[PDB]
């Protein structure tokens, strides 16, 4: 019950700025807004996005983002009611901060529980006059989806974060008082990371006759440092980023050197009036605080807002702040020329373009610039030098203004982060690339950006970060093979119940020539291979000589079968391990029991070798007399009837395949016999021994002599599944350890395959570990249909190192996590700046086909009892098709709260007989209720 | 043209809240507040001050404030146009932090230029639809009046604060947001000051029935730790407190121990539920980072909502957090029952009952706690207590809880200031309360306020650090004595334009038995007295026996008039110089030279003393032949021209006005002569002595030859204005020192006294410094009718200390600054926790003559040229009458923003000749432009 107090203690580390994404005028994502800023394309436009070119006689250009009318509801658990009731800059904003987090190497079960702090910052409200004009019963819900207050708030609920979750106002500066903020609450210890953001879109046509009236706006695009410069032009902005302690970051654009705050007082100018020397003064007090020297700055993120009041008066304080003792121009620029003013937004808008600048190394062209500003002397005496073009920024630190209307100025310096990348051993090997996605189109996008970037191995590392989020947020599951022969790619919608793992390891007959050959361009499955070679070398093995050169004839021997089957099963397994795949449960036949307790942690590398190597050197030793086995189609209990003395059934393969094993001259009978009626009788290649039969007394026998002095007895975990000892006899004293005497009894007694294939559930999706997939006919018709089957590798494959990423990209479709890199040296962290932007694949990648409610411009001016109880709930929450949804998805995880608990029991109580309390109500899912009601 | 950084270094002190104002429901100030909180009053009432009570079903009760309409436009420079289009939270939390900042024992030139940071926490934007719903022109300047980011703005544009001014909006625990962001901005050094506040007043009804949808609000009344609590009543406040260094504070109500925040991440409860672990944890981390002992807490301000789900979480976060070891029953308590919840603004509510719980030093009562809630054990085991009466908090620590809407919790934690008052050695001695307002009736009330506490000399001081302010900001300037015999008050409106303050020192004829006998009541009289009675007993002079028991024959002597008069001036020029008035003017009469220069600091006490003695020395001891002196009705000219030998004109007096001096006989003659004519002859007690005359020819050298070994020579200022050398010879080197040979030349030469005060201005302030009124109708007459005369004596008055503090009154209600606290010893800051409030005083003497526009529930529903061009400028500006506004105060003091300074320039230029610039509109006066048009 006691609570830990938490470690609040000063932070005195760097802050790194790790990923950031937003929507910005015809742009829908930040890899948009790069290629037009570095493209000289215009953002602001004409046209009826938000109304006419004129309504109002407002200025006809402005700068408004693609859409607003998009949103992933079910993915963030709210609800239609709710989402209706929102704010589309709130959805885009939610959109945004996810993109960001994703871009940053994190992902949804990395950043739950976090101290993080969320600082958003938006002041536009005129979603609350459109949708009061008309206000109806079940507009409640915007008080929780529409006030500012909610905006951080929502964050901190969908993510999870345990932080000061705070909405901020100071105009046009907003953005940078919240990084203020961020910063002042990470370097004393409450978070760790900051979500510092900041949206604004424009609905209300008559605000912007109210900055006309101020003469805020001009009549052209943005003319910053522009002589006919007469005003701004209003934007619209989506933006977000997420700052961490560099220490800990998996990706680093730049680093936060600090950010500093002023006002400008009582002056004689009136309050909308631009204060030099508080802007000046603030940046003298920021770069004497950081004993930054001022003449290092190479880019200059200027306020240019455009007017003839305040370029002259930014242009003279940084003048008198940053070019005093500089001995070259300081090359200065805007982002509001580009995309115009984003009001509330201006602040992320230039963190956004510092961000490109220092991903990119290369500053974005300056629009609009022709004729420099008679009024700002430092043009003319090279002091200043607006860059008109694509300057290559190298490396230093960059600094940006954010001046708030009435008087709120703000100042930040970034320093750039210099991790060039360095070629790694991958890059130019096949790669098992891994994602998740809402959509399929949306994958086959993310599959396509990486096959751009097939020789990044960083870009992969920072996208399998949040590759293994839960099948519930991101249903669509897919793989494909990054420098690759042939072309493979796999996406599949997984349910949201996760099935369970199983390891099926194959017997004798997976022999081959050239088993596990290709698979040598792995470096783990070498490895492997040598540290058994290694092993079995004193005994008299050369297992690589056998693996790579041995030959047929060599296969026909007992000896090299068996080390050669257990070595790529044991090397198949670290493969696995390395790659972190556990398996949930463990199944074997007979000679793949060992590799069961190796992978069960039994049994250890050693052990199983030389288990194998006895078992085989036992077999050929003795003088057995010869005999052979065959796979019939009798069924088990006819097998048991049907056979005489002399021969046996060996194996219970599957429902109606039972393997026979005796003597040669007794089984050529019975092979005559079984023939002559209507009977498929199938011969294994044995070596012409019948194993598991009563000629095995005496080589069981010797093989517990030859394993009591190597084999410790190690406990036997509930996940290994045994097939040599029947089911009511796993609770004897025997079935415990994985000892010489389970080794001698799995080689002497039968194996019963049916029963451990029936222990599987329904669902389960089996990996056959082997050398080729020798029991997928078996295993597929003993398990069922809806249970996934796939092997590792294919005989006589023409390459089975694609074989065994297809194999695995079809697992992870399915739904089983894994880490791919796990087999190449893991990437130091933080990524090299080279790495691409992951923000705009997961921007592109997102469902949007349901359209939801936008302010508008006439708003601005003045039958069974278990269905009809399923839709009587499915309507509450507010699903028209309740079997469209998810059966295995709980209540809350749509956006049930509180009110609709309570709706939801009484229409319970007053449909059927059922009484659930509220907290159950959150916690019970469809099949639940439907179970309960049967009930 | 360099700019010094600031030293941002980071603060270890305490940090101490100063001052407290602001507006709640049924109480204009936080003296009503308390009264009605310790009367068990409910501030929760039910009439039609904002709508119906029952308009669309809203709930009938709420908690409003008295009144929104007031506000005083022109003190906060804010023009008619702007006032209008201003929101009314706006304008009550400007007046709410200029009653907090005077309560702090700050002022405006104190406050003006600090490092100051604003954190205003508003959220409510309901006045932007009322205003919207009817948009016409002019409407504009709600951009810089009804933005969210415009109320810390204009605090910082007003009061000329430099420090981060931002707007927080976190809903229902907004308060204790900004009170952490001044806690994390003042320790890290950016600031010295916060204005940390909110406000919240209640426009819309329909807001209201959205509430009521989402189950927030409840039937009756906040039901606070109640069984029937069912929801919450919602409230307006606008109040504002001021946090400051504990080294720096003049007032310390108490010290913040530390404030924090947190959220609650994914509750699966519904975004709008309480989590009962977050604060927990919250509650732990802050009582764990400080290393404050939880169970040293005393009462618990609890965010009492009032409802089912929210009492019984906060409760056992307390239990759990605070009460574990508490071997007594902790008191908690809220602000909620009492006066409903006020949204945004419910942490300053609670910071407001912690403020006056530590004050009074009694925990308010809790309201409506009839049954202890079922679900709270806390209640029924012991260790919680509701304080359903008023309880005797004796001193510890108080802790505040803000758990806003959304789940961003914060918790803050106060500890109280205990510094007892001690009695002072005032406080039953008059005193002169000098102070100023905007209205003559609310300096009355400040009167009475003040005679109310009239033995308490700390709130005296807090009283006079802000009663200095310039006549421009409260114009109605007045003073009063406390601990008076007879009552006196002054009150008068002073202009902008300051006068000057003249010092005019009388000669001989002062005299008078028990002259300076009552001032010996103060110390700083007394005290001089004796320091020159130490310097003249060894000359044989004893000056105490000559001023206490002096009687009208020791008086008659030559002696001891002379050293009487001289030491009467010195010690009330020391009173003087103490109280802290600066003369910007010093004329004396003959033997008021010596008083001249020593109050000028040409001069020594010593140097003068000496001087007056040797003056009487020189004068008895030579057998100078008997004469006699009178001033005559005769001019100047008449005089010179009509006297004949033997008998001279002395002194220019006033302009019909001179002393004739000379022989007994000669002067009889011309006695009789001139009475034989009509004429005023009025003779003077001179003690047989024709001073300025030639019998003064062997005295003066003798003076000479007596102070040449004795006054060092030093330079004389320009205030000081000579009256014995004429002014075309003030150039020579004679009139630089006040030496032996000035001292001669002024006993010997006529005094100029007219011409001396003609360089004195028309409207000066002339303080006649001797022991009795002598030269007041002389100096009344020369003057002339617009300069005010005080003497700060009158003879034989059975009280001189009241006439010596009803002059001062005088002299201050007419612009004259001053510290009347100078002649006791100085108050020890900061003052004891027993010091009333003055907050109640200023809000209660504001000007609210004029009523503004508030939103409306029907909104939310669907000739000279001269003065021809002076009411064009006025009506610019938006004054229907422009000579009811001052001459003398700055555009730029009555609201002008740029914009109308182009209109007032264009308007001249089409109306007359002028062409101004718009830099110098802003700081041109109507006086002023009226003399350029008429050149
Ligand atoms: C009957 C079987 C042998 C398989 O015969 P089938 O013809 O029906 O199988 P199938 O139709 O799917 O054949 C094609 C698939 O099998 C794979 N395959 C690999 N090697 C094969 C081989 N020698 N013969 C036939 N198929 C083989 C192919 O790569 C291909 O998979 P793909 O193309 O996808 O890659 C099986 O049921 C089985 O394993 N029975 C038990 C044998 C056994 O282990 N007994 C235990 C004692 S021996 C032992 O374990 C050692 C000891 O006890 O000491
Ligand atoms: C005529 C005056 C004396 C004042 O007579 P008036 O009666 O006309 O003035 P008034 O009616 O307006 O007010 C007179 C105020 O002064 C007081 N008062 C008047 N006559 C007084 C007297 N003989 N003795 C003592 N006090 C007297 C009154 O109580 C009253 O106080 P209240 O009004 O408070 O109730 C003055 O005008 C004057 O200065 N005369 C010339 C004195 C002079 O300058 N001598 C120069 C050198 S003598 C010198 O300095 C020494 C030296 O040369 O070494």
């Amino acid at each position: 019950p006691p609570k830990t107090p938490n470690v609040v203690e000063p932070y005195k580390g760097e802050v790194a700025i790790c990923g950031l994404s937003g929507r910005y005028p015809e742009s829908a994502n930040v890899g948009e807004l790069e290629y037009n800023l570095f493209n000289k394309i215009d953002m602001v436009t004409i046209d009826n996005r938000r109304w006419e070119p004129g309504y109002l006689g407002t200025p006809e250009r402005m700068g408004k983002v693609k859409t607003i009318t998009d949103f992933d509801a079910e993915f963030f658990g709210v609800h239609t009611k709710g989402a209706q009731t929102m704010d589309p800059m709130l959805r885009n904003l939610l959109e945004v901060v996810y993109e960001a987090i994703v871009d940053a190497g994190e992902s949804l079960e990395s950043m739950k529980g976090t101290r993080t702090g969320v600082y958003i910052g938006v002041s536009n409200n005129e979603v609350d006059t459109a949708y009061m004009k008309n206000w109806t019963d079940d507009d409640a819900y915007m008080v929780q989806g529409c006030h500012h207050s909610m905006y951080p708030n929502w964050i901190s609920f969908f993510f999870d974060f345990s932080g000061p979750s705070t909405a901020y106002n100071t105009a046009c500066s907003t953005s940078l008082v919240c990084l203020d903020a961020a910063e002042r609450h990470l370097r004393m210890g409450v978070i760790d990371n900051a979500i510092v953001g900041g949206s604004n879109f424009i609905y209300r046509p008559a605000t912007t006759k109210l900055f006309m009236g101020m003469n805020f706006l001009g009549s052209s695009t943005c003319k910053a440092f522009d002589e006919s410069g007469d005003g701004f032009v209003r934007g619209e902005v989506a933006s977000a980023i997420l700052l961490k302690k560099a220490d800990t970051a998996k990706r680093v654009y730049c680093t936060l050197v600090g950010s500093m705050l002023n006002n400008d007082g009582n002056q004689t100018n009136g309050i909308l009036y631009p204060n030099s020397e508080a802007q000046e003064q603030l940046m003298t007090d920021i770069y004497s605080t950081h004993k930054i020297d001022a003449n290092e700055v190479k880019y200059f993120e200027c306020h240019g807002t455009g007017t003839q009041a305040g370029d002259p008066n930014e242009t003279r304080a940084i003048c008198n702040a940053v070019c005093k003792g500089k001995k070259d121009p300081l090359l200065i620029g805007s982002i509001k020329s580009n995309l115009g003013h984003g009001e509330t937004a201006s602040g992320i808008n230039g963190i956004s373009k510092v961000i490109i600048t220092m991903h990119s190394r290369q500053i974005p062209p300056n629009l609009h610039f022709k004729n420099p500003n008679p009024k700002i002397p430092g043009l003319f005496d090279g002091r200043l030098k607006v860059v008109t073009e694509t300057t290559p920024f190298d490396g230093g630190l960059i600094a940006i203004n954010s001046f708030g209307m009435g008087g709120t100025n703000a100042h930040a310096i970034f320093r750039s982060f210099d991790k060039r990348a360095e070629p790694h051993p991958a890059s130019d090997k096949p790669r098992l690339f891994t994602y998740c996605a809402r959509t399929e189109e949306g994958l086959q996008k993310i599959f396509e950006e990486a096959h751009k970037h097939a020789s990044n191995v960083e870009f992969h590392a920072l996208c399998q970060e949040s590759a293994n989020t839960k099948p519930k947020s991101l249903p669509y599951r897919g793989a494909t093979i990054l420098n690759a022969e042939g072309e493979y790619t796999e996406i599949q919608k997984c349910p949201s119940k996760a099935r369970e793992v199983w390891f099926v390891y194959s017997g004798m007959g997976s022999q081959w020539v050239g088993m596990g050959r290709s698979l040598m361009a792995l470096d783990v499955f070498r490895q492997s291979i040598e540290e058994t070679a290694a092993i079995l070398s004193p005994f008299g093995v050369d297992l690589m000589s056998l693996l790579m050169d041995g030959t047929e004839d060599k296969l026909k021997e007992i000896m090299p079968p068996f080390i050669c089957i257990n070595a790529i099963q044991l090397a198949l397994t670290d493969l696995l391990n390395s790659m972190g795949i556990v398996p949930d449960g463990l199944v074997g036949h007979s000679l793949g029991e060992v590799g069961c307790a190796y992978a069960d942690g039994c049994l250890t590398r050693r052990e199983a070798i030389l288990s194998a190597f006895w078992r085989a050197k036992a077999v050929i030793d003795c003088e057995v007399k010869p005999g052979k086995m065959a796979a019939v189609e009798l069924t088990w209990e006819e097998a048991k009837r049907l056979c005489p003395p002399g021969v046996v059934a060996a194996c219970h393969n599957s429902q109606d395949s039972v393997t026979i094993s005796g003597g040669a001259q007794e089984m050529t009978k019975f092979m005559a016999e079984l023939s002559a009626q209507g009977v498929t009788v199938k011969e294994v290649n044995s070596n012409n021994i019948s194993y598991h039969s009563s000629f095995m007394t005496e080589p069981a026998a010797y093989l517990k002599k030859g394993l009591e002095k190597e084999i410790v007895p190690k406990p036997r975990s509930k996940k290994w599944i045994s097939t040599s000892i029947p089911e009511e006899r796993w609770g004897n004293p025997e079935a415990q350890t994985a000892d010489a005497s389970y080794q001698a009894n799995n080689l002497l007694s039968s194996v019963l395959f049916y029963e451990g294939l029936q222990k599987i559930p329904s669902n389960a999706i089996a990996i056959e570990i082997a050398p080729a997939g020798l029991l997928q006919s078996v295993i597929k018709k003993s398990l069922g249909q809806d249970c996934t089957i796939v092997a590792l590798q294919k005989r006589k494959s023409p390459n089975n190192l694609e074989v065994f990423f297809s194999a695995l990209g079809k697992c992870y479709s399915h739904g089983v996590p894994m880490n791919p890199l796990g087999l190449y040296p893991a990437v130091q962290f933080p990524v090299s700046i080279d790495t691409p932007m992951l923000s705009s694949m997961v921007s592109e990648a997102w469902d949007h086909s349901a359209k939801w409610r936008v302010p508008l411009v006439e708003e601005f001016e003045y039958e069974s009892m278990v269905d009809q109880v399923l839709r009587a709930v499915g309507k509450v929450l507010g699903i028209k098709d309740v079997s469209s949804v998810d059966g295995d998805k709980e209540f809350i995880d749509m956006g049930v709260d509180s009110l609709m608990s309570v709706e939801i029991k009484q229409a319970l109580e007053r449909d059927a007989g059922l009484v659930i309390s509220t907290k159950d109500t959150q916690l019970m899912t469809f099949n639940t209720l439907r179970s309960m009601v049967k009930g």
